[PDB]
């Protein structure tokens, strides 16, 4: 389903194009095609539904003449289903143009604080009036839910990390925070990220949420197919491999951003740095978790300190170093590698590493400059 | 009002100089701080994850001293918090005074890491390995009160539904309109006057939670002094009795903002606008929601159109016509009225409007512009 | 030379797309098409040049083997210029990836803070070593204003209305920060930008430097073609015929944005409105300058207080009342107009007022809740 | 250094209460704040457009007192002010003081609106048109005045390019880098030290004009005071000598933000680090520019590569390894050295690092988490 996964991709970029851009893409797939697609959307990020007896919402979807009916229902502790059924009696309404609509789910930039769709709430009530005070409370929560599905308002990672439950927050870890400071200004970007490990996908989850117009690739060298679903693909492949990385970026890549958070074998850890940093677009950040075995024999790492040549740590401070390649003295003609060249900035927190790609040619300091505090006193 | 002074305090200090923080920990000390710091942590953690009873620790350190409390969540209770030894719990978090001031009450983006310690089960009932309910209770319980902790950006639309306002999800969608005109102040240490509390409180306890540095103030003319809480005061009053306006901006204001959510009777909103706008702070807001009862007989509206003079709509209008003022036709003599004067920008949405006062003197269009062809040709 | 805006629009909308998008659009167009459209771009953003004597700034553009050299030549008081001429000897260079660069000019979401560009600062001076004092300042004035002109960095409006000496602030009016408010959400979207009434083009220029992605129309009854430049296009048309501004929206429609600062004949003012509000995008912004004409006879206006009928204050408190006409009373059966149905949001201030279209459908109160402040305290 | 203090006060009042800004102007009064609020327009209305001698009025006005200044703009010239009578002056601005004080020393979005009173040519010079020269030169002027009255985000990179400070443009690139990792303190009221004043300044006066809030301090080894004006202040200290820079931050911080543009002399950048950081406010970043002299012999530094012990680069390289403390092997008898303690974030780039302080104790991965399929078959 390459074709289904390119569709979704195709809904995206055109919900940030022009208006001609994306009248070309409703006109070609229709709204019997698209519509589905922002419904399956909607009852993903509509989820949890709040703790209230079974409540019915429609929701309505136009497209030049062409207008098809949908009926959601919320209920305590189950998964929201939708049916392509009449609106008819449901007294909980919610209307869209399919243009707002996909702008609404797949557009960047602000969400709209007014005049994005149209509402009916309880015009006629089972109660004949005045509705009981659980039709008139489970009435706000449910139509409220369905709303907060249709937009892509800022999430707190911090909560969807505790929602999903993955490890990057709440305990063993403090990720989320600093996964914030150095992935929210790609949240509007229609980015591919690519997490290195995934019983699992529940950090895979968070990230489609999180990237409202991301496609989100799982690898694991374990089958994860059970958890494929609209816009999260898992992948077979080693990451001690370097023909099955590359297979992975030439079918699903180029990815804005990469995470490794695998087996933690420094040597894995190493391989997947050397084949993909070269593989992830330039001003995309390369994350690196669980450093901590670096020390850890087990992983391959050694239980000293200084950390050992080859182990993770030692790794990150030699890329420090890189970053200042300009700088060092070189016996006569050197090339810069390829990390000390694409490298551009180094995040080193307790137990995780951002890793900026860009170009790192500022040109080092001029040899006019004096090379001692000597020459500067005697000018 | 001793209480709400001692709050008012810390709130500021989290927003000055290193100073005067230092001064105010000094004088009020951690035995008086630290309460006030643990009742914000319950009403922000709120609600319990869906969990079975776990105990989180709290310790709070200043200058030697050390304070720890311990808080009880478990699915579908109220948080609660004892002065307790945190020995023998395995979930805890550590701040410093200063620390846990700023991120309750400091302005500014919330702080990524190095705020607090943590120790999350370093050692276990089994002793050898957690059962997956333990880890998973686990994850969620110091999670909740971690959030509780912080100042970081709620969805004033969730917080709605979470607090069971009508605000949102229904009968009104004010809430983004509320974020686009009023977010600009959540950083700063406001004084918000909500006119008619309406069982109630739903809004109050949603203005306590968006704004973490502000003090909430909620007028209705029938006591509801049992909702009131640590930065939450209701006040009883009639906002048909321009007296009893004045006593309440006289004892808790001046406001920030100003929000008409009361009877929604023509004569009263006319009334409260009249009297509160010139005490409203310049720079500041006042919000008139529910303009349907203009078209109503029963609330002193007239159902025709165009609104009848006295109606909300019609007093939406003339104030629009206000904002010209200075480009009007009329004798130099001409002096303009407070509103004239005073309002710089009227936002119109469904049911609802913003009213932003500042000065409004950039002076009309200047008399040597032309005002015709009769003009142009010389 | 449609075909040529057209080719901008292309690069813009790539600018913000997928990576195989703008990887299809460098290999169709190529980078001898693309770079000049760049240089153009970098000219008119770095000006004006600083207060500096004849310096030389180079510019280099590679993609896939290609790669294309500019010289830049910044004078105190003239017009920055550009040839395509070897680097050579020019000590102060600027290098760009064509992606990075296309991105950096015309791609949405917060610039990159490193690692956008390379760079050369005088490691060759004509001094032998230590550059003369001019030589040095001029070096760092000439690449700053260059590396300026090469992004999308947040501009302040109230000083780009100063520098193109529009009438948008500094006396007469103080709107730019109210245009800040309303139309800063769109900055980083591909807008169609339209201002009606155009000696001149001040406000035109402002606009093409404040939307970074935008495509500037002047709409003006006389001939304005001489201000013709890339993104900005002048048009002929009488915003009192309806069937010249629907001519205007067939051609170069639909905008995100319309501007009425025209004759400021009421007439005009509520012709321009009837038949292009309708052909504005829903979730644009509808702008009016220069309501003060409404008590202006020579205008159309009236002399008196209230406002005239047809008068553009009248209008705006018609509008006003038309948000909240699902709160009026009906005798028998009433279908909104196209106005009180698309305008979710009036904002009202000293001589200008902005109109917001979206959806105005929430429903009414519904006739269950109580009409009397009797019924609640009878409940 | 009691004209520090008035100023910080203003600026702390800025931020705080209605009643604690308010205290402020009736205690000070507005004849002593005044000069305070123009000397601020000077340095940020700067530099006048390329325009004739033009004249601006500023009137501000305090509870029934006003006093008024004009300000004389002109191509190439240092923006002179007088309190003189305005009557004569066709171009002005009004101002109430707390609109003022906030406009120029308050934290959030500056005011789009209402926020002052502007007169421009009702009457001209010629007493029927204005001429084309007149019209233009005032609206520069004015214009120019104006952004001088409030605090709108300045472009790190212009304001560098402007003040000629060596931080962007040619030899470094780091401005971009300052505002992701200062940015967040802007509307803070910071104390910003910058070790290194090197004729000099540039720099300090660039830190006076981003930080709108902040008290700047020029820490060198020479004299600097030539220099000294409005919330910049220079210290004479050696950043080799622990006891003068203790001395530094005993007299003027304790500091949000310490940047070390020094010597370059590697034992220095050590010492400075080893002393300040336990100084710095806990939150704040210590910056250090210029690692390229890790490798110059000259600076103490050695030409060798991996970079040598005591050398700025291996420092950083032993800094990134302290922050993984918790997870190194060691005896449980092991206590964390200050900088493993409370270093929570090292960001390093092209010359330059930014150490993030903070509590940097989150517990190391328990010892109940598998190290191997030893433990993993278990
Ligand atoms: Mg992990
Ligand atoms: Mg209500
Ligand atoms: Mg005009
Ligand atoms: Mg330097």
């Amino acid at each position: 389903t390459t074709h289904e996964i390119e569709t979704v991709e195709r809904i995206i970029l055109a919900a940030g194009s022009s208006a001609a851009s994306l009248a070309d893409l409703t006109t070609e797939l229709g709204l019997a095609r698209i519509a589905p697609v922002l419904i399956d959307e909607i009852l993903f990020r509509a989820e949890p539904a709040p703790d209230i007896e079974r409540t019915e919402v429609a929701v309505q979807i136009t497209h030049r003449g062409e207008t098809v009916d949908f009926v959601l229902t919320l209920q305590s502790g189950e998964l929201i289903k939708a049916e392509q059924r009449p609106v008819g009696d449901v007294p909980l309404r919610i209307g869209y143009e399919l243009t707002d609509l996909i702008a609404e789910l797949f557009g960047p930039g602000a969400p709209r604080a007014v005049g994005a769709r149209s509402t009916n709430f309880l015009r006629t009530t089972t109660s004949g009036s005045i509705p009981g005070p659980s039709e008139l409370s489970d009435g706000f929560q449910a139509i409220s839910a369905v709303v907060a599905g249709c937009g892509h308002r800022r999430p707190d990672l911090n909560l969807l990390a505790s929602h999903y439950r993955t490890d990057k927050w709440g305990g063993l870890h403090w990720f989320t925070p600093l996964y914030e400071r150095h992935l929210g200004e790609f949240r509007d970007r229609p980015v591919r990220i690519l997490e290195i490990g995934v019983g699992g996908g529940e950090s895979l989850k968070m990230w489609k949420r999180y990237f409202h117009r991301g496609l989100v690739f799982g690898m694991d060298v374990f089958d994860k197919s059970f958890l494929d679903q609209q816009r999260l693909c898992t992948v077979r492949a080693d990451q001690s491999k370097p023909e099955e990385l590359a297979a992975v970026d030439d079918k699903y890549g180029p990815f804005d951003i990469i995470i490794d958070d695998g087996s933690h074998i420094n040597g894995h850890v190493r391989t997947s740095l050397e084949t993909l940093f070269p593989r992830l677009r330039s001003g995309g950040v390369y994350v690196i978790e669980d450093l901590w075995t670096t020390y850890a024999p087990g992983f391959g790492g050694q239980a000293q300190c200084p950390a050992a040549p080859g182990t993770t740590v030692s790794l990150l401070k030699n890329l420090l170093e890189g970053v200042q390649h300009e700088e060092q003295p070189h016996a006569g003609s050197y090339e810069p590698s390829y990390l000390e060249r694409n490298l551009v900035g180094l995040h080193t927190y307790h137990n995780i590493a951002f890793l900026e790609k860009g170009v790192n040619a500022e040109g080092g300091v001029p040899a006019w400059v004096p090379r001692s505090l000597d020459d500067i006193l005697h000018l």
